[PDB]
């Protein structure tokens, strides 16, 4: 059931000083983080990122916002890390997330684009897709988080 | 699509010490505090402001609650602020408020009126209306946040 | 309508160090802490508490889990305590628990048991006759919380 | 006795950053009381009187615009020894000497021409005084019990 | 070794302003362990001698009222030289005087006709191994490990 | 200028704890502005670079066992007076000693062999420079606005 899926904190949430309390978020649920870097992502990577959105209307401008400052990308790890970080984030707009979720809590104001404070992966599928575009294999690590022992079934 | 709404922070809240937290909800979620102040409503703005309420039960009720003790009168400016304002706040009751919204994390008790952290404009129409009746032009202020850049489209 | 329920705060939040920040979402909900301790729970009083439990493929494993570490049972009440506090513990499997509730912001991992953080009890009922299996009436207490007063009705 | 009112100012880098709300709760959580509060833009002649104290001194302009560029939240806090405990919650004058665990020294940091350092608070009773008389008016000043208020009661 | 346990006692003022779970948490955040705790009712003959020598102090009688006005957590924490580290943690004891950052830094300020300062940190080892006693039957006292202890297991 | 670079090494202990994201926070909060950032898993031979003026101490070996224990987040602050602010906001090296409110006072307290203090901030300028290069590459560094930036300028 251990799944790793791939969260961007986008540039208005590195802007905003918001980078410690989205990682907590993800610590305290019991979260692991596997492999995290900060980065700037250029147009050519952007539009890979987001290759399904080429023929919408808002995609130049998802590719603005995305580019505008540097982001922290991660890679979480843990059962049904996938859909559960979904769960966290919350609506795509901020203003429809319900309070508790990350977008909820943090977003709302929006560019061109539909500022939203993080990506998450929407499956297992894309998540290894994304993973494979900001890691290498050397970048992603396992260790024992501190509780790891807890759950161990013998 | 920007709007502005009334918020007060009703006197079981400044009893109990939660007007920061509650204020430091709307600035995360990105919010704008355009006008603020500490205040005791007497009866006759009370009954001004809950109008509506003048033929229910629970109306002499909600009047004693109101005016028991100062309040923080504040206007909140964003996008969609109205609507998001109201799903921050949670349902009326308390005890039906979901864990996450202002209501379902800090009410609960209820006196002959039920006590219930804050009051969020309705709508639109209703902000406009109660924001008047609680303060002059002068009191409202437009300036730049942080993170206003952020989001101008050029 | 003042209720009392039993919440045991279970050997993953304690090994966790959660046991903090689980007491402070009841204390500013509004509940009160009525009775409370740390104790190491035996299989034979884990199976009088999780009776209703003994035919179920998990229950050798729920035992397990429940009498690994200490726990801290405690007594909280206030305004309909046990659904509010069931509310607020969220949904059984901490994957699909809502973020905002203790199990939807801590809870996720699993051993042979479905580690949720927390127990609430289900009902009045079984409030009743949990609260009597972990403490004797002079381990309960009435006292006056800090805004008791506000809501007295005169 | 010993409860005193001390005077608060928000000042516009915490308004901008959105740190009211922390600030503030700073000063419940401590059990000090908000007995008066408001959010206003101060103008100049306001600012050059608040601080008339320094009105030769080299730093007084970068100290004006910097006070007057928001608006800012001024409240009046109300407990015992406020003035005294206020500003050793306040720590450090110059944010980068204040110590972690003090408004200063957990949220200022960076300046401009003017030694941003958060908020204000009143260095005396003596001047307490004179910055609330300079804020508020008596009518803007409430008395009412928090929640805790009762527990405090002395004597019989 | 360097493994203490210090007694700890959640007075009522912080029982009754709900600060219970803040309180637990900063010992929890230090990497503390918590062996033993339990709300209980302190009766004068209890508080009177846990704070025997205090007996023949003005403040006395002051302090067994404070300290019976209402249930308290009491609880014993563990950790590497835990009563030194668990007294710097509570901070002065009139809680004005106290950092900010300190327990009674951060929640104290008012008093009654006692010094009200949110909790008692046992002043020694001698004095927490009084006080471990007076309230808890080594029955209630636990040996479990916390998430991250086998982290700093020594040598080989 | 003021404005100055400093490396920061969240630990093993911290990263085990889960303690990632509370640390940068703090700085996040302070003002302070993450330039670089990158969860490694630092070998042997870059922990004994890293730590090399403590090549012939009696607590290298274990030093250089826990640095390399877990993987660790390093990362590069940038602000006015990084460097000193950084350190003070880390508290004293032995984190039973730290000051509530500082990093290591917070969170800080159990030891292995070696003395694990949450941690680590450059010392000074020099070792800041010296550390940066170390563990970022130029490319790894950026300059961009965070949210208040123009807040601060200064002259017209
Ligand atoms: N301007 C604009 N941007 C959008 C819209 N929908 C989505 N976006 C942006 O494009 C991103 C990706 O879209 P999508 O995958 O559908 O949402 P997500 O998976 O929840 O992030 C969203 O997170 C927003 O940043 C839209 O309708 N208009
Ligand atoms: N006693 C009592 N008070 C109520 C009841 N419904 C609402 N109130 C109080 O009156 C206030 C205004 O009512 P309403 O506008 O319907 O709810 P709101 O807009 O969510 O605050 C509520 O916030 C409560 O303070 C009720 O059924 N009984
Ligand atoms: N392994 C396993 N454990 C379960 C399952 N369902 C429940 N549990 C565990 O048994 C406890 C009690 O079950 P139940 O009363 O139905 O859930 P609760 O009232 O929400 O705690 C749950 O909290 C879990 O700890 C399950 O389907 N499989
Ligand atoms: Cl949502
Ligand atoms: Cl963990
Ligand atoms: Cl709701
Ligand atoms: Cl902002
Ligand atoms: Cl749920
Ligand atoms: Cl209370
Ligand atoms: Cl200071
Ligand atoms: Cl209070
Ligand atoms: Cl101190
Ligand atoms: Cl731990
Ligand atoms: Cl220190
Ligand atoms: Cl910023
Ligand atoms: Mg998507
Ligand atoms: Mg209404
Ligand atoms: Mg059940």
């Amino acid at each position: 059931e251990t799944e790793r899926t791939l969260v961007i904190i986008k540039p208005d949430a590195v802007v905003r000083g918001l980078i410690g309390e989205i990682i907590s978020r993800f610590e305290k649920k019991g979260l692991k983080i596997v492999g995290m870097k900060m980065i700037w992502i250029d147009r050519e990577l952007a539009e890979k990122h987001y290759e399904e959105h080429r023929e919408k209307p808002f995609f130049k401008a998802l590719i603005d916002y995305i580019t505008k400052t540097p982001v922290v990308v991660m890679v979480l790890e843990g059962r049904y890390a996938v859909e559960v970080v979904r769960k966290m984030a919350g609506a795509t707009d901020p203003k429809d997330a319900a309070p508790g979720t990350i977008r909820g809590d943090f977003g709302l104001e929006v560019s061109d684009a539909i500022c939203n404070v993080i990506h998450a992966s929407d499956s297992k599928e894309s998540a290894e897709r994304e993973i494979s575009l900001f890691f290498k294999p050397e970048e992603l690590f396992e260790y024992p988080r501190a509780a790891d022992w807890f759950y161990k079934k013998g």
